[PDB]
């Protein structure tokens, strides 16, 4: 009936992918693996969520399986605690599609370990150095079932930028653009100044600081939108909020446009071919207004500004946790239909 | 030393007094704030959540505010008018830092000679040190404005890059700390609906005229911008996206700023800095070399830090100091 | 259903409306706030940083707020002076006084001049009588009590717990601390709060000691505990949800299991919906939007000995209280 | 001057070095941390989000850490061993080692430092079996001949015990219950994440008030034996980066007004407990004690009394910097014995 899914890494993305799966009812999660969270702890972490509130439904442990229900449907989920993804028995569980959301198996070689356990497809919940990247509504139809078995759903930021960039580029042509994302705190950061050896700024106390950071998210848009390769790059500022982020894209347009024309192009995409991916708003919103929003990108029409018809700053919101999680589920549904 | 009066003993008012004491280039002789009594004034100056305890002694004696750091001692007269007798106090320069007299000439009737508005003014002339302060003309400028914190950050950076490479056009974002105009939880801000939303919970899009204001200090009409208010108590950052006339390497950009930083407001760093590293920094603008990014030699994104409290408050003192000369 | 008016469309005012719409046990027909026009009211009611988007539709039509989940049609006014609000004309029988600035009986009595009959002040009052649902609400007297108080969020949390513990074991004496979320009276950065200096210091940076009469007030709503309770507060940087920390001496010694049972029995019985019991490993955000007055945190409690214990109780200081305001109106309307 | 080595260059490790440089009563000669190489150590010491830029100069030269305040210079050998048994404290000359990793708190684990040539080890935390000391309270019970592995207890215990001593000596504490409202630390998480033994501690720190267990009040009974079994308590972790506060609710033997209690604390603060216990009557908040070197600052006005025999006493502490100064003081003390 529905594609059967395994989740490796029951973290912010892993747990919220499960939440999104239950609400959307387009896939069936049959297994979860996390060596740092036993079944009773899984129940607790799924039940209570500081950002997204109490799970709207019931969750419990029965027979060494996670039982998750929202009244309508019930998911019986096998639970494993293996550190080596090769040891996860996905095949026995019937997990055809595996969400690789631990944050430490992001290459094709490491992610392929899931195939040894009997999985057919793996979706890395992060950018990959070598696995092909996909963004729903932008290049997912370029997916090639016979040759793409290990794929990436890119990053939260790329999923915000790419649908907007695609709309603007299609309509006006982006010669070049520069992106800033003001990004909420994530699990890789620290509560007080601590060790972050590869990235020193990322170790500084998240709650105290505005933190400059490099991201390949804008550059990666050139990978899901080939015509913009080399035409986009960017960076981030990490700020002390628990969730929801915003993209700030400064771009030069080939064909001149008024803000009214820009709004119209976005609304058309939002109301049509990009429904559920790209949304449009004219309200006086702030970040918390998008906690739990399922879209990849919410264009903030009122926050946008133009210097002249060929030079503009475009603003788009995203729930980096829940928006992205909804796209992982959607990406699985798409490739399973292939 | 020029004698200064302060109206509104808030974040800028109090920190202006602090910078004044450290720099010892002015003599504060009076303060007015009708919502703050002299005993309350002692406390607010003494303890500061952001900048720590005042380094020195402060107390009330003889109905006057007594402020000392060992080196100097300032005796400050206190008033509570919402009518301020500035002339009697000898207060030649009045900083209008209530934020609500952006109206300002009322201070001259009390005996003031020059007035510094601690904010942009709709009708008063604007000046920022290091950019247009030498354009001041003593005979005609008696009611003036020292612009905003953000403007003092962008323009010095803008000047160096433009002088060296030429900026055709640019768009600015400032990631900005929480201020007193904001709310602790969702509350009324009738003119600016987003600014009423809980500051500690939110990233808040906000408008700023700072880039436009740079057009007053050849770049008029070539820059505009906006802001995001974020949940930090102080220190903000400028994110300047620009098109260059003459192509440049990042090494070339870093070199122009470093050379300027070591010479003629703006500093250069190549360290792995974050916002708290600039709490108490007195510069108007601090260029973040490693955080800058270029797409190509003619399209770059430039990052500059500023303590929006302490930089500007220091400038309030300096604009006073320059004009007295 | 009782017809209700709301004065002051702030955190409590707006959430009393949310609680009213969800409960459908009262009908809100009018609102007054001179700093928030009808269009702004829609925005403030629609979007909420703490409690999320309104679950329903809200709009302005004909100078009226249209709020539906059932449909409530609400007349809107904008007077600073409560004497000018036509509660009688709009048909507002009970007025929620949630402005924070008319906490005296004389000041609050202005709503009676506009044609309202019964008034519930959303705060402690210096001279108006205070009530806490599940504790002393039956002492309400329709003939003589027309201007009343629903006490404080903190009092609504402590008093029900205090009642259970005192009834069951006897409280000789107790001292309360509430670790309290930031509220609208505080400041984003160090600013003027002339009457209360610590409250002026930047909320996001600080733990702020503050006085509260909430604990003493339990002695007004439970007379036998008068002079036996007091306390204080620490304001901390969270946007909502607070916790009570009650250290008390018991007359009759008790184990914690026995203490737990006394609370659970009450929670499963006469105090259902008022006092709740939990044994989970909860933290503050887990009570965001919780409608209870008090949630006893069984696992966070500690005892030194059977007669000296520390009891922990959570409360959504915004939404728990807002629901009690509604329940109280429904209650006195049942009178 | 006593020569000191530091294991674990974390919040305590680093601020102990800062406090050492400022007090200049010890000489730091070695540091070990396998997750922080020498160049990174420079950065982490130089810049501090909480306590500001290091007041002095810091650099890397010759695989050694060079730390100076103009007057004095500390030349620090740098190591990166995971096993503390492999650290050459003797070769570097580290007689006293601050054990500030958080993962070697038992005596057996702490004893690993002895094999490297260290003589004394100070565990920067409570210990299950190593003896605990609080400066100004029970450090004179230290026994040089037999105590080689010791504990400086916890930050919270260093706040409570000096106040507990003063109130108890003067009025007699029959029994007491403590709450500490505590700043966030490094064991917590930025967003909801795994904390398998302590589920509440895994919940996002910036969003939550978090109940937590602490043995700090009970531990006062070990450094003040007469209060054994007479104190216990718990904690709430709140979203601030530093500075915490003790909330002590106690029953008194001899009835007292708050003014008498204040007077008793004032006397101790200006006399035998100077530099350890401080008294203030100001309208303070937590940030006013950022960087404060005292173990405990009594907040006289925040105190409240129910009756002459039942009171609630409020005391502040910089859990990072107060405790760090005491570590140095304890080294300075035992070295003088
Ligand atoms: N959080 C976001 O906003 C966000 C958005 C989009 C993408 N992502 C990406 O998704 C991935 C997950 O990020 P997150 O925020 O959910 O992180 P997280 O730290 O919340 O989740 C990581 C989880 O993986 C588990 N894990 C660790 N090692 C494991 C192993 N060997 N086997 C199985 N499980 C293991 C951990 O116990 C933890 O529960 C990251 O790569 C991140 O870059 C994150
Ligand atoms: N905070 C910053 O980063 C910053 C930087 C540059 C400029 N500014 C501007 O400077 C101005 C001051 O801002 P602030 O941060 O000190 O705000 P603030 O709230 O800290 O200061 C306001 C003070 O003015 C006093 N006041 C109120 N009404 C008054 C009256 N009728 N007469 C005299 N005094 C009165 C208040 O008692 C209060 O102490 C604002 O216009 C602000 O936009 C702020
Ligand atoms: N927020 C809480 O957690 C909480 C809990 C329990 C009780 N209370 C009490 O309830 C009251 C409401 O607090 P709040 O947090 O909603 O404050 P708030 O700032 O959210 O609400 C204030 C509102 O009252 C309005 N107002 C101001 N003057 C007015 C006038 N003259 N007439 C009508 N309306 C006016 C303002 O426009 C504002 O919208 C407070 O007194 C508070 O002490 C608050
Ligand atoms: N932070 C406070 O407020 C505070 C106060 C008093 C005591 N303490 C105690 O101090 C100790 C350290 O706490 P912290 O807050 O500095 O934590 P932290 O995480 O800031 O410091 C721990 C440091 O130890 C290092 N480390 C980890 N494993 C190691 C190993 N095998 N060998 C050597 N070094 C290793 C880490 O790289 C890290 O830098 C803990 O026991 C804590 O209980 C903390």
């Amino acid at each position: 009936s529905k594609p059967k899914v395994g989740i490796n890494g029951f973290g912010r993305i892993g747990r919220l992918v499960l939440r999104a799966a239950v609400e959307k009812d387009t896939v069936d999660v049959v297994a979860v693996n996390d060596p740092f969270i036993n079944i009773d702890y899984m129940v607790y972490m799924f039940k209570y969520d500081s950002t997204h509130g109490r799970f709207k439904g019931s969750v419990s442990a029965e027979g060494g399986k996670l039982i998750v229900t929202n009244g309508k449907t019930t998911h019986h989920i096998s639970v494993h605690n293996s550190k080596d993804p090769a040891e996860i028995p996905w095949g026995v569980d019937g997990a055809e599609y595996v969400v690789e959301s631990t944050g430490v198996f992001t290459t094709t070689d490491k992610a392929s370990a899931h195939l040894k356990g009997g999985a057919k497809k793996v979706i890395i919940s992060a950018p990959s150095a070598d696995a092909p990247m996909f963004v729903m509504g932008v290049n997912n139809d370029t997916y090639d079932k016979a040759n793409n078995h290990i794929i990436s759903n890119a990053s939260c930021t790329t999923n915000c930028l790419a649908p907007l960039a695609k709309v603007i580029h299609d309509k006006f042509g982006i010669i070049e653009g520069l992106m800033t994302t003001v990004h909420a705190t994530t699990a890789t950061q620290k509560t007080v100044d601590g060790p972050s050896g590869k990235l020193w700024r990322d170790g500084r106390g998240a709650g105290q600081n505005i933190i400059p950071a490099s991201t390949g998210a804008a550059k990666a848009v050139g990978k899901v939108i080939p015509d913009l390769n080399g035409k986009l790059t960017g960076m981030a500022f990490r700020v002390p909020t628990p969730d929801v982020s915003v993209v700030d894209l400064t771009c030069r347009l080939q064909k001149g446009a008024t803000m009214d024309e820009i709004k119209a192009a976005v609304k058309e995409a939002a109301n049509g071919p990009m429904k559920g991916i790209l949304e449009y708003t004219e309200d006086q919103v702030v970040s918390t207004d998008f906690t739990g929003d399922t879209h990849s990108s919410i264009f903030d029409a009122l926050a946008c500004i133009s210097l002249n018809p060929n030079f503009v700053k475009l603003i788009a919101w995203y729930d980096n946790e829940y928006g992205y999680s909804n796209r992982v589920v959607d990406l699985i549904s798409y490739i399973a239909s292939r």
